[PDB]
């Protein structure tokens, strides 16, 4: 009755292949699936920093589909396959995207697997119901 | 003033043993504790695919206690102790439960421990306040 | 338009150093960044049980900044670097803080990294908009 799926514009088949929605808009909240730096075919961008950038691009595209932007993000959780050797690269990209306060909150955790990817960002955004 | 606990019908003592609620209903949202394929005594179902199925059964039972069903799930996060050798089994079960779109969103992550279990699913569901 | 950051009273520079907010108040919900047992300089409390206690103290301080307390927590997720040898210590502290029902829900997961810490707690609290 409210379960409305949101998908990035264009063609991205991982959502079709694995059968899950890119995001779910429910009332005044948008719950986004973890985003990864994947190409149109579902494979990861080889270079790490590039994968992180692409992940953010895919995130933005998914947010756009709901009329959202990074400014509407109210909760952030990131997963890392090897956070130790990846944080400098991640911060470079994060400080480029989140340039000025109020900064988003954040929970970064080290995981053992991300379906072939090395970075993933799970986000929740507010969607005012007007 | 709003912190109302929700428990699956019947007797399941892991919540009593570890002292935590199966789910929390707050306003128009239901935050469910991660569900696992555990028997009444708190031990895991030995066979993997069976554990995943039981986990979903336990999830459904917890949702039912709040008047919810899988259709009310607005966010899904799953943890895996060895995602590589478990995804085919997991998809078999997921495609049986989530048979048709709109599919739920999803974030699957590889973890190192799940208190003896090999699969866990953390969910958030919408509970319209009428 | 709603993205309002919340910070624990006093001086804690990890939020400044890593550029992220301690919590985000959005409508009737407060999304708190994972809390860890860190000193004012950002380093962890050496003793485990002490780190867990400090983590809870830092959590309470962040909640206070929004006018919240542990009673307003509606969702709990904890990460552990070595859950096997840490659960007895964690429960000692949890049973001291969450002494009586309704207990909070809970999702505990084993992770590989937490930026030098061994325990982290990500929480969501309800903030009635009156
Ligand atoms: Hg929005
Ligand atoms: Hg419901
Ligand atoms: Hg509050």
């Amino acid at each position: 009755v409210e379960r409305t799926a949101v998908f990035p514009a264009g063609r991205h088949s991982l959502y079709a292949e694995h059968r899950y929605s890119a995001a779910i808009r429910s009332g005044d909240l948008l719950f986004v699936s973890g985003q990864v730096g994947s190409r149109e075919d579902g494979t990861p961008e080889p270079d790490f920093q590039q994968q992180v950038r692409l992940a953010f691009d895919n995130l933005h595209a998914t947010l756009a589909a709901a009329g959202c932007t990074f400014d509407d993000i109210i909760d952030v959780t990131s997963f890392h396959t090897d956070p130790e050797n990846q944080f400098e690269d991640i911060m470079t990209v994060k400080n480029e995207i989140f340039s000025a306060p109020p900064y988003p909150n954040w929970t970064a955790v080290g995981v053992t697997w991300l379906a072939g990817f090395d970075f993933e960002i799970k986000v929740i955004a507010r969607i005012p119901e007007q």
